[PDB]
């Protein structure tokens, strides 16, 4: 009942986030950091567990998530890295912000039961 339901919310919020409407600021966040095609060659020492909206998708789509905290817990890790491997006034960190906004919004309306 409340799984099941909490993850259909879950999809919905992903799907939402992948929707052309946020598509100006969401499009960083949907694919894997290329840290050789972007030349950021701190990045694997500064992060260590990187996540994108794609590998959230299969991960939603090999049910690997059991539970929406699960689910949260990688999309703000996908945020986190962002805010810090890049400095606060940089771009991507404005587009981090706006899209995190669409998110925790949506993801504060998780169904409770
Ligand atoms: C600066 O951070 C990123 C830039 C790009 C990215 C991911 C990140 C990124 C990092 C690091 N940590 O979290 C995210 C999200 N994926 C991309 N694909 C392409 C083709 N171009 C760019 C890009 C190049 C040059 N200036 C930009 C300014 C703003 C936005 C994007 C860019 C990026």
């Amino acid at each position: 009942s409340k799984v099941s339901e909490q993850l259909k919310c879950c999809s919905g919020i992903l799907k939402e986030m992948f929707a052309k409407k946020h598509a100006a600021y969401a499009w960083p966040f949907y694919k894997p950091v290329d840290v050789e095609a972007l030349g950021l060659h701190d990045y694997c020492d500064i992060i260590k567990h990187p996540m994108d909206m794609s590998t959230i998708k299969s991960k939603l789509e090999a049910r690997e998530y059991r539970d929406a905290q699960e689910f949260g817990a990688d999309v703000r890790l996908m945020f986190s890295n962002c805010y810090k491997y890049n400095p606060p006034d940089h771009e991507v960190v404005a587009m981090a912000r706006k899209l995190q906004d669409v998110f925790e919004m949506r993801f504060a309306k998780m169904p409770d039961e």
